[PDB]
């Protein structure tokens, strides 16, 4: 109830930190995906040309 | 069962200072684990195409 | 035998003390193992979903 | 054997806590399996129709 | 040998506190395995279908 | 040499005291392991079936 | 060499609880398998009529 | 109930100086945690990428 | 160098207590293992089919 | 509230020792990371030419 | 803020032992995607006759 | 400097029993470590095979 | 530098036992990827035949 | 400053032989490090077939 | 504020042999963490391969 007040900004610290790297994590799997999706489509102008 | 009620509110101050560092737990698996699940939701887009 | 008597209330008035407290240690526990065990489902929500 | 019947409603509320969130789990991979299954059916009507 | 037969009861007072809480961390598993393995099972009903 | 036969008695009192409360240290860990190791087997039965 | 043969009940009884709960790991992977390969050959009956 | 006025000091000087250095053990944590908590993040980004 | 020769025996015994308990560890891995690498060929026997 | 005016160096000594090494943990885990992440985008190199 | 100048080497020389080792990792992979990446090739030379 | 040479044998008994019980200490850490070590190996020959 | 000349056979009993067992991981692998590998050889006759 | 020239051999003689079991936990890894890549190989051996 | 001059001594020759070995357990742990780091380095070339 007391002592902790200065604390609260540790933690706000720390989460803010957090979402700072969690927008690159995010990001990261898009970024990855981008080509995972695009290059999926680019076979699959290989197999439907049979 | 005397001199310890001004000691009472010692413990409930620990208590209740737990409860407002607890709620930074609890919320930081979830700030995490939104990406967390988001991120599973992304490649599962990914593998679900082929 | 005897001067006793009045001092058989001093310990059970520190053992009554005792329970006072014992019953934050008990508690504190459960208030932490509270999200202890919370958590650890958010988590299992993370990895089952693979 | 004493102590404990007020801890009794401790692990049952962390357990009726479980149930809860337990739900989330079960429907989380079904909500997901809907379309995953749908899905599957969307290109069994792809490759089918050669 | 003398003075420790009413402790016997102290011991077996929290030994028959232990089996019921015990009871709680055999059926706490077996309520997230229920779960668990049943999940396992939803997941493959989704790759069997290819 | 002289004066210590009767305290003989004294010390294999408590040393007979000691293997009664010593009995429970030992099936006390049992009591808890059979879970302990119970348990581990519960999640064995989790993880194989992937 | 002493103080443990009432012990080796101890492990037995853990071991013997052991193989009866191993014995559901092992049908239980073929309770599932049936169907995975029961399954593998309905597909194989799909796949053999082109 | 007298000489004890200017010993009063005395130990609200040494809490006094608990305080200051109290201080340091809070914000050490916090120092350490700020990478314990940070680092975590650096790993999640690696096990998701899967 | 002396009053230890009756002490030699005491650790012996812990110790030839430790040979009787470790079969039971090195068998323990081994109990449990078999149906580890078991079931490993079950699943084998499963994605080898495709 | 005196005699720690030359202490509160002692600490600051140890923390300002804290960020040194603490800038070796966070660089650390990054220049693992780097391979960590940069073999991931090898192996999807990899799994995606199918 | 002291003591700390000749332990500046000690985590430098591990550092720099990472880099060393860490070109072994990236390499590994490389080594193993050679064939990798030209075995998918001997296959689409196999598919494409078709 | 007198009176102390039939002592310099008291301790040097004290200390020759020392090495006496130590190598039970060296030894007793590897009786258990050959499973320790052992063990892990066997785990290896599990996870591997996967 | 001193009494571990007999504790440098401990380690190397260890190693020993590792060398005795590796061997059976490594002829492991091999005995399940006869059928791996051959099995492999069976389909190949089956898909070919179109 | 005194009294401790002949302890500085002590220490000496405790890391001297910190060094001869260390090169066992390096070699230790590798001798399973060996199996543990050469193994991965053989797998790739089989999913590259494919 | 006299008979101390020469007990200054005393303590600085303590104080002395304090860093003589205390520069033994800044590198002890440097020491035992080379291996520590290095074999975490050892494994990442492991579990990366997969």
């Amino acid at each position: 109830a007391e002592g902790d007040d200065p604390a609260k900004a540790a933690f706000d610290s720390l989460q803010a930190s957090a979402t700072e790297m969690i927008g690159y994590a995010w990001a990261m799997v898009v970024v990855i995906v981008g080509a995972t999706i695009g290059i999926k489509l680019f076979k699959k102008f290989t197999s439907k040309a049979s």
